């Protein structure tokens, strides 16, 4: 009859009370076990019988690469059984830009992996966690929802981890993607799909971390009007593997940045040019240094280069990774 | 008799030749002087009396603050003359997020000041520089554009320096303000205003740069998963007078981020928290260090802090501007 | 000390209950009365001294000019009082395009008049009503909200009754103004104002229905590829005094439409040309019949023609109200 | 060994002319021919072997279904050959909502079929036609464009026909798909794809007009506050085969509208309910009459209904096409 699904908790807002009926102020978030959540929404049972686990309880601001490593692995572990049809994961709102994209490059299965969260506290007037969680499961248990990549579900929308991001600081509808749109929507208890991702992911993925201990170090440097050359000397003097330049316009550099990058490359450090605008593609130009991010954002570019460096260190191949993913 | 407008040049995309026709990726900017641009469109003389003089002729991504001053002083002295009705400045698009906001805070006259740029080489198949210029001048020569704050014209749109920025990396409809919209639009050789900036500016700005000669130093640090903290130590060790932070949401800070921000504040450095999303408001929170930017972007916030520091240091008074400007 | 405001209810998708709590669709609108709505949110009592009046109890789509005319009268002479600082109104979203704009033209006061609603049933898992209603009272209770026009608060945003509209059939963030933005934003128990409408309204309006009891009948015709010309005949043979056209391009006409308009005009009746695209300007064009709606949508345009015809019949004058209002 | 591409001209705004270089509101359309438009863009020779063929010289305002059925076949006939690789179609802009979706249901192949237009006259400053046509032939000639469905190309974008629509009325960047997005983009002489349509089309379609001479008439009725019922009889009394209801809210009908509907559904015709909002889905509702569009606009809903009326007449059958195309 009903399918079996597992909820993996990491903290967040959906599982976090405030101190007032309408308190949307800096409070302590992520203070809820996976046991209670079952309670609050007993309507979940009509959808599918569920089992819960506790993977952690830390703010998304402090989510770390170490955890993503432990998470991806576990995920593959449970997705491999016959009594596990899908997986839902509660997570923070501040870094939901990175976490769901990392598993997109490392889970080896067709069975659904869905992230869910909330902008309003669980005690706020008109809290969204309930209904966002309710629909996050529904898509998990759906047959048609298979083989579409890692998904993100908030505000009645269904979007891919390759495109979505938090576009506004504190609004309910922050997550979106101007250019790419959504995958599908959830209306009237029914689900409607509209489009499919046209990039490589999950199964066809070449990245595997079945047995990796630590990832390389990758920094992000902003580009502005009077940017400091010395900001570069640091990461270098700390031996990081790669650097992601979040630059002006389509990743342009000043005579101070054009200089620092070279200094870095010589030392064997890989650099990638991304934009600071928030949308669009950065094209290539032999008149400038470094490699070029496709239409990946600073945040997601770091997540790519980090895994692209455990495989190889050859520019050509790397560059070709940014256009295929 | 027709109006008196002057067009101060700086050269950018609008005045930069390409190697071929369809080539709109590899080129040189600040290669074509004012004069020629004036020639390319003989229809401009139907709108006003044009006068032009070069000042920079350099790519947008390499402009420093010591040059901005020169510009503000230059435009004020031209606006005080009983025989000048408006100004029109050309600039690149890369750092067109900063420049406009600077004059909008230092120019002391209700007479019109219009910035203008292009997204393709003047040699592209359907170059926009032409129509955008005629369109900028039309606005400046209007008698109703007076007292509206610094203006930026592109793609037939009229926008406010305080809100407008480059959202996309390559498209030509890149400049927009999702939550704020535009002040006016130009359709059919006709102008239509619809809203007015509701913040402090120009004629009523408490800042006056007319007698200084060197602005303070201000850096910008990014916020992401696993972020380092030696970045902060770098700026402290070089004498920065203030730091802008690009939070992960409502400006959240990580464990290491919390740490860095304090070392700086403990040494006389003022730090303002902005946001890496793109649009939105960072709210006050006594559970974190530094000040909060209203809804200004990391880029724009840095410009407002430079000036702030040339008149004070009382953190309390600094917070108030961000809310009013 | 504590301000005091009055609440006027007229049913709507915010007063509807449903068989279950997971029923987004399929509910009876206009089930509860103002009484209940206040009892649900005990926080309101901490913002002001509330009071209500169940003027009607229906659903958005059955609203009628009769009801409108009444509603405007009852608010005028209640804002005239000294014991009333502001008034909030509850309404469906199915026609919130038309109700706010009507009052925006007929209310004679600088005091706050706020419209509010919700997209999902009061019985639903995360009904948006409670918080929407909390904010509506909040903006009415403020004093810096004076002389701004008729406001409409929904989903934490403050939009002007002249630019806002339902842009999506079922989403919970359906009200927005692509080219004009929002006036302010409610965040962290604070309201932030950014812009001001720049067209005539309220106190400076020349339309006063105080001594009127019947408005002219106006229809709306759509423009598509094989549009028939007999629809105009049918409207002409019913008395109507004016038709709003919902043209294809920027008011483009068909052969069947040219013949159409041309026919009714001679029959002494005014026709305005609007567009079906949902935003933008409709330029003059002496080579095409009828007048031109500035940037008013078919519905906003119909509201402006009824009122327009109570004070005149001159084509020329009506053609100026469309550029100023 | 570049491909062979044919250009079927229909005239449109991309072939329009005027007097002064600044004219962009009063001009004749289609005035130019396929011959001269190519003479204007030599760089095309670089991409493929081209031919031109005139089929009409009117504007999008006057496109009747007669022509469409004619065009629909000449394309199929022209694509079944081997000396034909890709074909481009020059159109106006007023009804580019319709035409593309018509062919998307009737062409039986996998070869590219792209539409292209321009919002400015050819005589205009910074005219957008040339760069547009260049990018249009560009995609057709490419081989990774097969099996992706009919494509619309303007202002550097490649969007789908089941989603694209004219958003703004006069802007140069009008064509958008708020919730769906673009399939690909064109930056620096290189194509970038990212999204795939997820619905039945071209080949898999179950529609063929190869043996059709005349199509069934379908009219659209708008939805507003005080709507007339005498509007439904006008059609019923004229032999309409179908009616699309552009309903307020999510297809919401008014008391008067409810009567006119049943009144017709009983006589014999078929009726579908869409939205006047511009986007979103209309859910199923037993409490209301008629069929429900999926998330198709009134414009597109008609074409579909009209083509489905050449096959079956069973209500339940048709409701199933709206969910699938």
């Amino acid at each position: 009859n009903l399918p079996n699904i597992v909820i993996l908790a990491t903290g967040g807002t959906i599982a976090g009370s405030a101190a007032a009926n309408t308190q949307t102020t800096g409070y302590k978030a992520g203070a809820l076990g996976v046991e209670t959540l079952i309670q609050a929404v007993p309507e979940l049972k009509t959808l599918a019988n569920i089992k819960g686990e506790q993977v952690a309880s830390i703010g998304s601001e402090n989510m770390t690469s170490d955890v993503l490593l432990t998470l991806s692995k576990r995920v593959n572990e449970l997705l491999a059984r016959s009594d596990v049809d899908g997986v839902v994961i509660t997570h923070g709102t501040d870094t939901l830009d990175e976490s769901p994209y990392f598993l997109n490059l490392t889970v080896k299965s067709d069975k659904p992996v869905v992230f869910v969260a909330a902008m309003r506290p669980a005690t706020a007037i008109s809290a969204d966690g309930p209904m966002n969680l309710y629909g996050a499961v529904k898509v998990a248990a759906d047959k048609n929802s298979r083989g579409r990549g890692v998904l993100v579900v908030l505000n009645d929308r269904i979007g891919s981890a390759r495109f979505i991001s938090k576009t506004n600081a504190s609004t309910l509808d922050t997550f979106k993607a101007p250019e790419e749109g959504y995958l599908g929507v959830i209306i009237g208890d029914k689900i409607y799909y509209q489009t499919r991702l046209d990039k490589v992911h999950t199964t066809r993925s070449v990245f595997d971390v079945t047995n990796v201990d630590k990832l390389p170090a990758v920094d992000i440097i902003y580009g502005y009007q009077d940017d400091p050359e010395y900001m570069y000397d640091a990461s270098i003097k700390h031996g990081v593997k790669g650097i992601v330049y979040a630059g002006m316009g389509a990743g342009s550099v000043s005579k101070r940045g054009d200089a620092g990058i070279r200094k870095a490359e010589s030392k064997g450090i890989v650099v990638v040019r991304s934009s600071r605008t928030g949308s669009g593609i950065v094209p290539p130009d032999a008149g400038q240094p470094g490699l070029v991010a496709d239409s990946l954002s600073p945040a997601k570019s770091r997540i790519l280069l980090m895994l692209a460096l455990t495989k190889t260190t050859n520019p050509a191949v790397i560059q070709d990774y940014f256009h295929a993913y």
